[PDB]
């Protein structure tokens, strides 16, 4: 059956914090994962990532991760030494997920994010080199079981993979069995035709969901078909992870990063956000069928 997920940064204005209370929280609200940012993992002293894998069994909750690879660390870039970088970057990302004990990374790791559209860009040039660095990187993730998820994203954020054709087309090319498409309801409501008909599109590719609402309020404060993506998702025999990736404060490097430039909480305390997610949890494992 599918197991569900938040990512830390519903709470945090800051990619880069403590995850320890986040382990705390997630138990303490039945969800069955946390997603953390790797830019929260890759220098983390070895002690405290040994600590919150620790906490993470202690608690039986399993731990992901996100990533969006800065500009300095385009493995899709048509710069050799830029490239090397980002390769040798997301190296140490996965070395710091294996002692914090995380098998499954996501997001952009593919390219850089978000994409500056100020300046040119080759997206077949781009592409061809992505899928020579996520090989690269596919072969490393081996040694610790690590699976790297390819995420499709709208068009405002990235250029290469915007639909799950692309992301679809990609992941075959690249051809390793521990790369494997993500999919983003936020994302999907942008760029697809039908969202459960990209999931089912996507069918034996899919290893991960993100789910929101279209301005990325918590599921059941918008208009996204949960019923619909809830069918998907058994018509594909889908008993994968499923992660709730609302974005709801304006401020800091994550309001900056996501383009958020009003509350769209109602100035929710920690602790009414915590009642809204769990709110939020029920609502969802009803519209998916649990
Ligand atoms: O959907 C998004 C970005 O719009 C997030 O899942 C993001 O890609 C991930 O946090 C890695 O940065
Ligand atoms: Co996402």
């Amino acid at each position: 059956s599918m197991k569900y997920g938040v990512y830390f940064a519903y709470w945090e204005d800051s990619w880069d914090v403590d995850f320890e209370k986040y382990v705390r929280k997630v138990k303490k609200l039945g969800l069955d994962i946390l997603e953390v940012a790797a830019l929260g993992l890759v220098n983390l002293p070895e002690q405290k990532l040994e600590r919150l894998k620790q906490l993470a069994e202690q608690h039986d909750i399993i731990l992901t991760a996100g990533i969006g690879l800065p500009k300095e660390y385009d493995v899709s870039s048509t710069d050799k030494t830029v490239r090397r970088n980002g390769i040798t970057f997301v190296k140490k990302v996965m070395d710091a997920m294996h002692q914090a004990g995380i098998h499954r990374i996501g997001g952009t790791v593919y390219s850089y994010w978000p994409v500056d559209y100020s300046g040119p860009f080759d997206k077949p040039a781009a592409r061809k080199h992505s899928i020579e660095s996520v090989r690269e990187l596919a072969e490393y993730a081996r040694q610790y079981n690590i699976t790297l998820l390819i995420e499709t994203l709208n068009r405002f954020e990235q250029f290469l993979l915007n639909d799950a054709e692309e992301a679809v087309a990609y992941v075959k090319e690249v051809n390793k069995p521990n790369v494997k498409v993500m999919l983003d309801t936020f994302h999907m409501n942008i760029e697809e035709d039908h969202i459960a008909d990209a999931i089912r599109y996507t069918g034996d590719h899919l290893g991960q969901l993100h789910i929101g609402e279209a301005n990325r309020k918590v599921p059941g404060k918008g208009s996204m078909p949960w019923t619909e993506i809830g069918q998907a998702l058994k018509d594909i025999r889908y008993d994968g992870y499923v992660v709730m990736e609302p974005f709801v404060k304006t401020g800091g490097q994550v309001g900056r990063d996501i383009k958020l430039w009003r509350d769209l909480s109602g100035n929710a305390t920690e602790e009414q956000l915590d009642r809204e997610l769990a709110e939020s949890l029920e609502f969802v494992k009803a519209a998916f069928g649990e």
